[PDB]
């Protein structure tokens, strides 16, 4: 018989004697492969590359079959996690010596500071198979340094994951350096650290605490009169971190790491599934310090009140409960579950005793941000040339909505473009040579949407502020509600007032409120969602307010954004309620969002409406739409304005037409009246000759005569009546 | 309440007050208590006033002094069923109307702390009666507006003043007096 993924164990001396480099095995392994004591052999994680390492017979008598016990030596040049299976063979070639090698510490230090050569080469002499990446660490200090470490960072494949060599003193030409990685160009695995993951610093203050006690320290937590935590739950919006918080708390706990990574566990034959779970929580108790990992746990623990789950499921569920209850003793075994949607899990696995410790992972601040950006641009220092912490600062400011992923896809995209911008001066530049300029970040937030924001696909032609001409007190109040709340919080805070959060466009067909939409899309700089209202509406019962409750959400997962409800009277239900069973639900969900929103939450909510009174006095009080602007007809300087926005392709200087005498003219017009005056005259100009240079007074007379005024006197004084209903 | 499967709202109203037999002395409140009884018993009566009726069937089962009591809200009051003000049910009413001057200036005194109004000479017992007539939230707006006024002006603000208020004064409207004071003096009687 013999095992086809064995499981890794410390060989229980950490001394760092002559075995460091030893794999202690069953004889049954060795020898029904043929190997033998002191042969080499390669230990592996499965379909990767292989490590070099001696093999050794190990006590039958404790021994069990299915261990392998590797050294903290060997582990660090693969990252062998204790736990994880080994894909062990045979080996048929010997490697050479060692030719040039350098040692340093992970730390940071040159070697040459504390102590002498003489321990050094004893120590690296019982290695014996020098490889990079054999950390080594705790030894006696020369001086009272708090701590120390050393590291083979080079030397000079066979499906090896690491170059093998073999030490002979002298003839190995071994340096010393104050490098702490091993030589990038052989890719060895890096492991994670808490000092990667950036924001999170309370929630990692709170998780170190839960798993560093359960493990390590429970007889002292017992004598408090209660029972240890035992489940750990991680959830939030997805890219936020968790999976990273539990690959490095497997590097960082030296516990034995267990997985049930999706439903992995699920098996053809009637019983096995639970089989899986019942094995992988023995073997967590075999190896008492242990952690097992459930990530996304509700795609193998539904809820069962969702009526979707399956018969797999709900046996899944109730052996969990089962062994979860059952981790008798007040063991040192922690289950940790990660989980975007949390509500999703079946409540009878949050119970106390259950999986009761849960940890938020909340999307990043602009502190939190800029955290994650100086973590992940410190990666990069020698090519980074973004080195201002203000050049972070101000990406940080610029990156609403960014998650974490979404910052280090703009990182490689970045990356992406300063290679495109230097491969654009010579097709065989030094790509290894290119630095990633701001430039290059700035020019990267343009491609990376927030992830947040894929689900709604939105043409939005280009349009700025400059072309809508002479709204001014328009733009001035929504430069109020945009970008101020955003640059000015400290100010608020001191003051002691929230900005407003709503505003409703209202005034005649053909005034820029659409087109103030869609400038915000353009320059706002915050996420932009736009509800075509009666767009929600739908068939059956509760799908009209789930759309409402979606949108909202989907702002809510946007952090600053803009949701623009054009036509929202729309949504507001008619004066007499005939048949409004469904609109009623729509308002009453649309109100009870802008609720939700009206607390510790920065969304903005802007309305465009025909018809302002047709809307129901809850959906206008203030915490709901706030501010009311009257979007009116241009006066002189804004007609113009689009005048000469329409006409600056037009060679008007040399045609003469005196756009002057033309806003005297088009007295009473909307914009959109004269955006068709222009478009008229250049048709006018083409039908009259298709190779048109100059557009002149005559084919604006001809336009002219051919467009009515659409507003009339009642439709002003309506609109200039709503500002006056009270009285 | 409201799913789209069949059923699905009876089983959940019915499962609040399940849930809500858990305790006593316990308020159980309905905001917007015209969103559940909008329509279906006075007209469009086709097949789906089962909410109505569930909800109408269980404030019945509650006792008079168990310890359960029932709140609701509404600005729609004419919108709910007169099933509901039946006596037993739910036939007391208590009208909460616009703040008086007195009122307003607490609000203000509330939401102005922070605004050195002292310093800056904002009398309140002056905006407190030009502002008759506005309904709570709009005097809170007021007072949100303001200090953007102030912002604006010279970013890192350290007080607000008059003239700020004069800004936000000039840009905030009322409600509707043949529906405010009205619809609400006839619900009165
Ligand atoms: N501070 C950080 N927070 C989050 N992600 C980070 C951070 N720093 C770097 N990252 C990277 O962002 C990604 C985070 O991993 P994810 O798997 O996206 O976490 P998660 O998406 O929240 O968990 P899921 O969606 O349930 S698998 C990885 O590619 C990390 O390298
Ligand atoms: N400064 C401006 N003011 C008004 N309209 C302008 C201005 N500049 C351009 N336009 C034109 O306005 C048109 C669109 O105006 P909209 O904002 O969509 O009107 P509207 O408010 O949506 O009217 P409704 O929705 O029917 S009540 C486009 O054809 C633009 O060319």
């Amino acid at each position: 018989k013999l095992p086809a993924e064995f499981i890794t164990r410390p060989h229980p001396s950490k001394d760092h004697g002559k075995e460091t480099c030893t794999a202690y095995i069953h004889p049954n392994v060795l020898s029904s492969l043929e190997i033998n004591p002191g042969s080499f052999c390669t230990v592996g994680k499965i379909g990767e590359n292989g490590i070099l390492v001696i093999a050794r017979a190990g006590d039958e008598e404790v021994h069990p079959v299915n261990v392998i016990t590797l050294s903290t030596t060997i582990r660090s040049v693969g990252n062998l996690i204790l736990g994880d299976r080994l894909e062990l063979k045979k080996a048929q070639v010997q490697p050479p010596y060692a030719t040039k090698v350098t040692v340093g510490s992970l730390q940071g230090y040159n070697i040459l500071e504390c102590m002498e050569e003489k321990v050094i080469q004893k120590l690296l002499d019982d290695s014996g198979v020098i490889m990079p990446g054999m950390i080594f660490q705790n030894l006696k200090t020369k001086a009272g340094d708090e701590s120390i470490d050393v590291v083979i960072t080079d030397a000079s494949n066979l499906f090896y994951l690491s170059p093998p060599f073999i030490f002979r003193k002298g003839s190995t030409h071994i340096t010393f350096s104050k490098e702490t990685q091993a030589n990038r160009k052989y890719n060895l695995p890096e492991p994670l650290s808490y000092a990667a993951v950036g924001g999170l610093d309370k929630e990692i203050e709170s998780l170190k605490s839960a798993i560093e006690i359960p493990l390590h320290q429970p007889t002292l937590f017992s004598s408090f009169g209660v029972s240890p935590p035992r489940g750990i739950l991680l959830h939030g919006p997805p890219g936020t971190g968790k999976t990273m918080l539990l690959r490095v708390v497997a590097n960082t706990s030296n516990a034995h790491v267990l997985t049930i990574n999706g439903p992995s566990i699920v098996s053809k034959y009637l019983g096995e599934t639970e089989a899986a779970l019942r094995d992988i929580f023995n073997e967590a108790r075999k190896y008492q310090p242990s952690i097992i990992f459930i990530d996304e746990i509700d795609s193998i623990a539904p809820n069962r009140a969702n009526d979707d789950s399956g018969e797999v499921e709900s046996r899944v569920v109730a052996t969990l409960l089962t062994l979860m209850d059952g981790m008798g003793a007040a063991g040192k075994v922690v289950v940790i579950a990660a989980t975007n949607r949390p509500n999703s899990v079946d409540p009878a696995l949050r119970r106390p005793g259950r999986f009761d410790q849960e940890v938020e992972i909340g999307i990043p601040d602009v502190d939190a941000r800029f955290d994650i950006l100086t973590k992940q641009f410190s990666r990069m220092s020698s090519d980074r040339h973004v080195l201002d912490s203000e050049a972070i600062k101000y990406i940080a400011s610029k990156t609403h909505g960014y998650v974490g992923a979404d910052l280090t896809a703009l990182c490689r995209e970045s990356v992406m473009k300063t290679i495109q911008r230097g491969l654009g001066t010579d097709a065989n530049i030094d790509k290894f040579s290119l630095k990633v300029t701001l430039k290059d970040v700035e020019s990267a937030m343009v491609d990376i949407r927030p992830s947040a924001m894929r689900e709604i696909f939105l043409e939005m032609p280009k349009v700025y502020w400059s072309d809508i001409g002479g709204q001014e007190e328009l733009k001035t109040k929504m430069k109020e509600m945009i970008q101020l709340p955003l640059e000015a919080s400290e100010t608020f805070a001191r003051l002691g007032i929230s900005a407003p959060k709503g505003v409703l466009l209202y005034g005649p067909p053909g005034c820029s409120k659409t087109l103030t939409a869609k400038a915000l899309a353009t320059e706002s700089g915050i996420n932009f969602l736009a509800v075509k209202g009666p767009e929600i509406f739908n068939k059956y019962v509760g799908e009209s307010e789930r759309a409402i409750r979606e949108i909202f959400r989907k702002a809510r997962s946007a952090a600053p954004s803009i949701i623009f409800f054009d036509e929202i009277d729309a949504l507001s239900p008619d004066r007499d309620g005939s048949s409004t069973s469904a609109a009623n639900h729509v308002l009453t969900s649309l109100l009870n969002e802008i609720d939700g929103v009206e607390e510790l939450k920065g969304v903005v909510i802007v309305a465009a409406t025909n018809r302002p009174d047709e809307i129901d006095a809850a959906l206008l009080r203030p915490g709901r739409l706030d501010r009311h602007i009257y979007v009116g007809p241009p006066d002189v300087n804004a007609r113009l304005e689009i005048l000469k926005k329409c006409t600056k392709k037009f060679n008007t200087e040399e045609s003469g037409v005196d756009l002057h005498e033309l806003a005297d003219r088009t007295e009473g017009y909307s914009g959109a009246e004269v955006v068709l005056l222009c478009q008229e005259a250049g048709l006018a100009a083409i039908m009259e000759d298709l190779d048109v240079a100059k557009v002149e007074l005559r084919h604006f007379e001809k336009a002219f005569k051919g467009i009515a005024r659409g507003i009339t006197p009642e439709m002003l004084s309506y609109y200039e009546e709503f500002a006056l209903r009270s009285g």
